[PDB]
């Protein structure tokens, strides 16, 4: 209606676009817990539903980021307690989840694996060593077949 | 100045905020590559300066998220490999990075350092099959004590 009513209109717009800049502005460095309030009028409400969504998928996306850096130190202190012997150490999936928490199992299944190749020869080459040689390491698959015909190798030596 | 101008500010303050409505919205999915343009006018820089940041924020996450994402994969492949014995595999570190990169590596080392123990085994178990008895099991730490225990235990069985 008159030149004030502009520069009023003006004011306004600049004061609602600072305000999401700030909001913005608080994603960049973490305040992702602090909601958002509600849109300044009408014409700002796509907008800030789309500033709650982004709010969301940040959080979120926060989140797995920080399973990853959790899983990296579990991992390395495994790691540390093998090299150390401590072979029934394992990554706490427990305190981690979705995809961290799989890659977690995964390692720890893996290695499982490995160990109980191991069980089972550190178990007949005691028997064999022992005395008795009736006990017959397992038939393994690729590669793991030289453990199997390696222990059968020593397997005859002793008998006969 | 009018009744008219007040309404053309106002109509230009709600299409500002429809694109910044838009480019929030392009981020919720993916569209992250392509770079906002320049701000409408001065008192939208700081908010403009905050949405390339923004983009720049989420597009970078995105990539790690992505990565974690193959590592699972290349988890899962290992996994399947090793357990048909082709323990020569390992996750692929060369294209991934970051984080990803080094979890990959502390798997294929950790698991490296299992495999290097039994081809040790593998190794002096095969000269005891075949006649000679002078070569020792190295020493292991922890549990893995019982490794080197159980092949000397057999080490003697032969040698006397
Ligand atoms: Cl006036
Ligand atoms: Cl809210
Ligand atoms: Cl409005
Ligand atoms: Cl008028
Ligand atoms: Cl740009
Ligand atoms: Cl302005």
């Amino acid at each position: 209606g008159s030149h004030m009513g502009l520069f009023n209109a003006h004011a306004v717009a600049q004061q609602r676009a600072d305000r999401i800049a700030t909001l913005l502005q608080s994603f960049a460095d973490g305040q992702l817990d602090t909601a958002v309030g509600e849109a300044p009028a009408p014409g700002y409400e796509r907008l800030y539903d789309s500033l709650r969504a982004l709010q969301r998928q940040l959080r979120e996306q926060r989140a797995e980021l920080q399973q990853v850096e959790s899983l990296e130190a579990g991992l390395a202190e495994m790691s540390r307690q093998h090299e150390a012997g401590w072979i029934d150490q394992t990554i706490p999936a427990e305190r981690l989840e979705g995809r961290a928490a799989r890659i977690a199992k995964g390692v720890n299944e893996l290695v499982a694996a490995h160990i109980a190749v191991k069980m089972k020869v550190v178990s007949v080459v005691t028997a064999y060593g022992q005395g008795n040689f009736e006990p017959l390491m397992d038939r393994l698959p690729g590669k793991k077949a030289q453990i199997t015909e390696a222990i059968d190798g020593v397997r005859e030596r002793l008998r006969g």
